[PDB]
C-alpha cells in the first residue's frame, strides 16, 4: 500500500536532510517523515 515497502528514517539510522542539499548521499529502503526532506546517510 502506497509506493514500496521501505523503512523508516530512523528505524535504522539515517538523517533528514534538506532536499535542496548539495551534500547528500540519498539511502533506499527507507524515507523520511516529511515530504519536503530527504532520508540521508548522514
Amino acid at each position: 500500500i502506497x509506493f514500496f515497502e521501505m523503512q523508516a528514517c530512523w528505524s535504522h539510522s539515517g538523517v533528514c536532510r534538506d532536499k535542496s542539499e548539495r551534500n547528500c548521499k540519498p539511502m533506499a529502503w527507507t524515507y523520511c517523515e516529511n515530504r519536503n526532506q530527504k532520508c540521508c546517510e548522514y
